[PDB]
């Protein structure tokens, strides 16, 4: 029974990824959708709550999630607003590679009544787009508070996309409020430095010390990940691959991480955490092997073969 | 000198058109953009005024128009809003084939100061999306009034896309206000019946009689076009083709029509009008031969070869 449900909330998105001159691949995406699918592919128990648009992209994302055996009972169609649609520039990476065409998209209209019943020991994973505008911002903070209240665990990956914020001057403080609520926080190197105003990972980690975050993980691209827990920092690294498409690699990482925490007896244990990050690294690498955030999210047969 | 400038205003759009499973063609589109390019390809003098987004789709549409030798001096980038992005379903046709992902897109924020200087004898062509929301609605009606004031001519093609209207209950009356301002109005059969609440072209034309519109043209798909001028109705038809893609065929039609009116000594003359509609029909047919509204917009060598 120790396989705990992981709830994902936020933006399911169609990522339009160049593939041939004059053509886009229609790729399912959206960071929390990506994480959900990553966990399901590893045979985990994931479930999504949020809003997409009542449009073909929204229906495509519902179909995708259900095909991937992600529970979508709590994925709702907004009656007015459209599904997020993102154009990817493959000459860039991460935030710089995305243009958001729909602002505010349906997910930004998440309401308190959209939040499902949570149980002790469950996980909730959130990214910063969910915090970008109201009412999703306040609804998502309420979801976090409710998960904490019931004795669940909260994972946060800022996954910064500034252009989504109608008030970008609110990003830093709003994101850092969520960082202070979380049990697990994952940053890219650049995101940690940006949110703390620092020029190195060392200074960045010192700047978040007072938050007393139980587990911080800083991805280092090819160099793997820095795992920071109380009074300990350790780099965990595996095989570097040449990425074909970096889109969503950090979400694959989170997916492997949370899958392994979710099936642990006691996720707080250092051995469990380090192993979970080993899986995260393998997932992140494999995810880069095909275009589309979800396309090469691995199953266990593939991951074990790669980690061996 | 008798080649008069035709001004086009409204929405330049990226149309995402299925082409292979999992792929979209990235096709330039937007009815008034289509009309502009149709006129330019026939060696006419066309110019566009309006707003796209400060984004890659907006820049792509600017590039497209300038490549097609459409004057874009007055195409501006909106600082906030995104370029219209439309998903096409090729199992449907016309309005029913389009899903608008960006609402309100940049073009809906057309301001009075975006209107260029007009001169006597020039043409202005408008479609109903320009009237869908404020401030574009009032700005566009002002542009129409200014063109009338200076002794130019106004062309209107409702080109109905209801979903773009935040207040769809305003569509009928707003559209019909523009119909009453125009020198030339082009309807599809279905659009004429919808806007007049009638069940036939005959009743539809009777219902707009009091408007005293100088030239009404009703397209009849494969059967060509009905040309209604005072006390006269005449069907003009040419070679029917099997359409490969109907997207924008009605805009190609308008393009050929207005190109020929724009180069006429006296466009009011029945011979000039009938010839212009013959060109319109040929353009509409040829436009269907490739995917994308603009792709097969013909040049004169192609059109003459087809009409012969
Ligand atoms: N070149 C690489 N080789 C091996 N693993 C990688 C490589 N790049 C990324 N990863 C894995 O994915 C994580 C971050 O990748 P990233 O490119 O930032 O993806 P994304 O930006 O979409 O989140 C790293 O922690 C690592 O585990
Ligand atoms: N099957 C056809 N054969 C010949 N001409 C056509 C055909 N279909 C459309 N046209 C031309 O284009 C016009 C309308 O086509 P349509 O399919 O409604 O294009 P759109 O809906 O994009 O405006 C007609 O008036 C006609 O001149
Ligand atoms: O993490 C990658 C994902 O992040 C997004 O930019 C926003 O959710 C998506 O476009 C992409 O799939
Ligand atoms: O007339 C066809 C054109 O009309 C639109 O639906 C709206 O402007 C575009 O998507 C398409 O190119
Ligand atoms: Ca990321
Ligand atoms: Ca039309
Ligand atoms: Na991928
Ligand atoms: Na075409």
């Amino acid at each position: 029974d120790s396989m705990s449900r992981v709830w994902l909330t936020g933006d399911a998105v169609v990522d339009l990824i160049p593939d041939g001159q004059q053509h886009y691949l229609k790729c399912p995406g959206g960071a929390p959708a990506n994480v959900a699918v990553a966990i399901a592919r590893l045979s985990g128990r994931s479930a999504f709550f949020g809003r997409v648009g009542n449009d073909p992209f929204g229906r495509f994302m519902q179909q995708t999630l259900t095909d991937e055996q992600v529970d979508c009972q709590h994925l709702h169609f907004d009656p007015v607003h459209r599904t997020s649609t993102v154009v990817v520039d493959l000459d860039e990476h991460g935030e710089r590679s995305f243009t958001f065409m729909v602002k505010p998209s349906a997910d930004q209209f998440l309401q308190l009544s959209d939040i499902p019943s949570f149980q002790k020991g469950e996980w909730l994973h959130v990214c910063s787009i969910a915090l970008a505008n109201q009412p999703s911002r306040s609804s998502t903070f309420a979801a976090i508070a409710q998960m904490k209240e019931v004795g669940g665990y909260v994972s946060f990956d800022p996954n910064l996309r500034e252009e989504v914020w109608s008030e970008p001057q609110e990003l830093q403080a709003t994101v850092m409020r969520a960082v202070g609520l979380a049990d697990v926080v994952k940053f890219s190197e650049e995101e940690l430095q940006f949110l703390t105003g620092t020029q190195s990972i060392e200074e960045g980690l010192q700047a978040i010390a007072d938050f007393q975050i139980p587990l911080v993980v800083v991805t280092l691209g090819a160099k793997g990940a820095l795992v920071a827990t109380p009074n300990s920092q350790q780099i965990v690294s595996g095989k570097a691959v040449k990425p074909i498409d970096t889109t969503g690699a950090g979400d694959a990482f989170v997916g492997g991480l949370l899958y392994r925490l979710s099936v642990a007896q006691d996720w707080h244990n250092q051995a469990t955490i380090l192993d979970a990050v080993k899986w995260a690294n393998g997932c992140g690498a494999l995810a880069t092997t095909q275009k589309g955030a979800m396309t090469a999210l691995p199953n266990q047969a593939a991951l074990y073969a790669f980690l061996e």
